[PDB]
């Protein structure tokens, strides 16, 4: 039978890639989002993987005259129109616990109305926005240190999940739906945050300024500003200053403190990129002074290079065991899926020094990966000629 | 003993009320708010009822010296310094359930919203505003139906028993506190709402628009407005209009249908004036073809006048009944605290027809109620020397 996949990001890259793995009897055409710009960002490009795997991309106005597919939508940017299939086995991904949060920046919502969960819906389309019958959901719990971004990378994977285990009774028109309710129904369209000026508020309380840091807290896009210098996080003090809110109490190379309706609150300045300069020879001790909110270590720059990507490259062996007891990904990858074997691999060509490949190996790293090309580092090491470095590390494998 | 009343609106002078009555030997002093106006409204002045019964005003300056007074603020419009006072019995009723909805518009805010429940809290004054440790705190339910008005109402009340039910162990220190927690904490400023300035926005879902409706819902303050016609509530209806949001669907004389995100929505055009009017001699079969929300028979005018009310001053004693059934207080005042029985009293006077009355004591009707001259009925009909009519009230006691 046929499916259409609307979309982007890698909810419609991976998606698509079970779909040609479990279900290769299965016609695949794509429609790709206006602003997919053909190259792989902090998400996967949907139009490139398409474009590398011979995947049809169509319009909207031609999958509106296929027969017997199924339509379905993930992260489109496009308004549907039922009417204009000649059937109505029309799908969405919304990015909420529907009927709450329909609409945009989901993400930010729920963290900025003090939310402790969220979730993704599977729905059918109708006329509206988000307003379609229920097929399935899936609650997701919103921790506490988590940002926008961190919320982002939850339905993006939660919402590939809640498709993979749904898409055979979408396929075999086996779905029950449900008329979604009235009562809790939200909505916030477009209008309602101005992302080109963004301010923070500090006639408010030190958990609701908190929740403004996270909610506005997702790097590729902006970081919340204090007086133009960037932010990553805070936290509560116990402190409570008489000073009007917003007044500022302490400024220094590390943090801003300023006075709320309640608590004070203390704003870490965002010190990324010279975490990431340390990472590449300095150990655990002085990372971890560098450090205020701890998950800033598994951020990225422009590139996709975290600090254990960064300590890879230069061989940090025993900083890259500290960021992976911290939380960090042992096979964390860049934005071309560029692994840390692949990084700390360059690491032992250049140096010579093989000797730390067996403790990473311990801590799981995992040679067998591909990057976006499907190639391994051993592919790497055969182009470049290096057979007995590909041995070498064949013979840690396990 | 003693205590420094804070603050204002019938819940200032019903706790002064009921201190003077069960208390008689606590000493009382007042502080009023600025804008008290001196007349009694949709809520009672705090300052004229601290004259009328010679409770003394003083100033903030001169409570900070009164080391022997507990310090209790309702709904009281300074900030004070509490290193200020020599003594930390310094205590507020704040209309939520703290540590939510701290500040501001708190009859507004949760209905916007969407929550089901706020409440009201007894807590110290602090550094913070509204957050000192919790003394004690209850949880109050909001209708599905009910304006900011409504909620208005329930904290004042809620807040008297509150206060009520607490104020031994304030004026003796055996009261436990708790320390705010900073998790969920919110905030609203006076700047979050432009009252000057409300505008309904349609992009947004029928259960937030109703909301909208409700929150912005208090009579003697305003009414929600669409294309200058004023709205009193409004349903939620099983079509979904495909019209971009905010496109007007129907129109007529009782009602304007509007598109929104999910469900369309009836607003109902506030017809309370012609209802009010029409409560002086029609009867409930006519009354209820007027009725396009049920609350509406509960509003007030600006005397404070509501169908019940209207309805026993004009003798319409088949009208006082169903409106009864459907809920009406039938000892309702107005704002001078003039009762029902009162002018059920003055259509007695005038028609000389006294059947009405046995039913109405039936229905609930109290004699003994006292208005806020301190006068009952009785007092009145003596006054007047309206024997014969004194002569047969006073036989049903
Ligand atoms: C547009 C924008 C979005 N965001 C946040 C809020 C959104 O919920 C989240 C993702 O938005 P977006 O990348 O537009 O993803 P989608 O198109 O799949 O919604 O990013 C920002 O932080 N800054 C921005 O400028
Ligand atoms: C991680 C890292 C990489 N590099 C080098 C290694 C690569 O040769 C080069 C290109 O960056 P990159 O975007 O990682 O491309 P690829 O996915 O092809 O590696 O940058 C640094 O110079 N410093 C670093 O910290
Ligand atoms: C000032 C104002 C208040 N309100 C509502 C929201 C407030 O929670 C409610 C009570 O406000 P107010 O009468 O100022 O009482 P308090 O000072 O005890 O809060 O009235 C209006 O609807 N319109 C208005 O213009
Ligand atoms: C209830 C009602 C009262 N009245 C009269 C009788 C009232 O005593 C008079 C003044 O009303 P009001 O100003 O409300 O003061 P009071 O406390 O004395 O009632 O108006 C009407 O004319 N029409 C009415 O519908
Ligand atoms: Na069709
Ligand atoms: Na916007
Ligand atoms: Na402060
Ligand atoms: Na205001
Ligand atoms: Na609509």
């Amino acid at each position: 039978m046929k499916i259409i996949i609307a979309g982007k990001n890698d909810i419609a890259v991976n998606v698509t890639r079970w779909l040609q793995k479990k279900k290769k009897n299965i016609e695949i055409y794509a429609i790709c989002n206006a602003n997919d710009t053909g190259i792989d960002t902090f998400q996967r490009s949907f139009k490139k993987y398409c474009k590398d795997n011979l995947i049809p991309i169509i319009s909207l106005a031609e999958a509106y005259k296929i027969d017997d597919a199924i339509f379905l939508s993930l992260e489109f940017d496009k308004i549907v129109q039922p009417s204009k299939f000649n059937h109505n086995e029309l799908f969405n991904i919304h990015f909420s616990y529907l009927p709450k949060y329909k609409g945009m920046y989901t993400s930010a919502w729920p963290i900025l109305n003090g939310e402790d969960t969220s979730g993704v819906t599977l729905h059918k389309i109708d006329h509206g926005i988000d307003t379609g019958a229920i097929i399935a959901q899936k609650e997701i719990i919103i921790q506490p240190f988590e940002t926008a971004k961190d919320l982002y990378e939850k339905y993006i994977s939660e919402g590939t999940s809640l498709v993979i285990d749904n898409i055979s009774t979408l396929l075999n028109s086996e779905y029950v739906e449900k008329e979604q309710n009235i009562k809790y129904s939200s909505y916030y369209s477009k209008k309602t945050i101005d992302y080109s000026n963004l301010e923070l508020n500090f006639s408010k309380t030190a958990f609701e300024i908190i929740n403004q840091l996270r909610a506005f807290t997702f790097r590729e896009y902006q970081l919340p500003k204090l007086d133009g210098v960037n932010i990553f996080l805070g936290d509560v003090l116990s402190s409570r200053s008489i000073m009007k809110p917003g007044s500022i109490l302490e400024r220094n190379d590390k943090e801003i403190i300023v006075s709320t309706i309640d608590y004070d609150v203390v704003l870490y300045k965002d010190n990324f990129k010279e975490i990431l300069e340390a990472c590449k020879y300095s150990d655990s001790k002085y990372i971890a002074k560098l450090i205020r909110a701890k998950s800033i270590l598994f951020e990225k720059n422009i590139y996709g290079w975290s600090p254990v990507i960064v300590a890879a490259y230069h061989g940090n062996i025993e900083l890259i065991k500290w960021l992976v007891s911290k939380g960090a990904n042992i096979n964390d990858r860049n934005y071309k899926g560029t692994t840390v074997a692949m990084y700390f691999k360059d690491y032992m060509l250049k140096s010579g020094d093989y000797s730390g490949l067996k403790m990473l190996i311990d801590l799981g790293l995992d040679l067998t990966l591909t990057d976006y090309k499907d190639y391994t580092v051993f592919d790497y090491l055969e182009k470049s000629g290096n057979k007995n470095l590909l041995q070498y590390m064949m013979a840690f494998m396990k």
